[PDB]
């Protein structure tokens, strides 16, 4: 067509989700992963994101895309991702939430996770 659907986006997204999902459910002494320990820092961002009540930070605003992308395939009793857990309890539209897209900035979050040299200074 003029534009193709986001099917291959899965190969790009699932790579970022392997770390996110695992780190969300990483609450155990037996849990020992490399990417996990790094991901924990990103989890602290939403943990203290008071800005959500004012709008939301770039990380938070961006992560929602992935929460919903995982929710179509994560439909369980106690979903690992804390954001998708809310999607399940609100799965009443099954359209608006699911249908989400973000620009190349989506990749920038995973870059600073390892190289904190930007402070994601929000702008207009
Ligand atoms: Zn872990
Ligand atoms: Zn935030
Ligand atoms: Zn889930």
């Amino acid at each position: 067509a003029t534009q193709s659907p986001g099917d291959s986006r899965r190969l790009s997204i699932q790579r970022a989700i392997q770390s996110l999902v695992h780190a969300a459910q990483c609450r155990n002494a037996n849990c020992s992963l490399p990417s996990c320990q790094k991901m924990k820092r990103v989890v602290q961002h939403t943990k203290g994101c008071k800005r959500k009540t004012n709008g939301g930070c770039p990380i938070c605003k961006q992560l929602i895309a992935l929460a919903a992308y995982h929710a179509k395939h994560c439909q369980e009793n106690k979903c690992p991702v804390p954001f998708c857990l809310n999607i399940k309890q609100k799965g009443t539209i099954e359209g608006r939430g699911n249908e989400f897209l973000s620009p190349e900035v989506f990749q920038h979050i995973w870059d600073f996770l390892e190289q904190p040299i930007s402070s994601v200074q929000p702008i207009d």
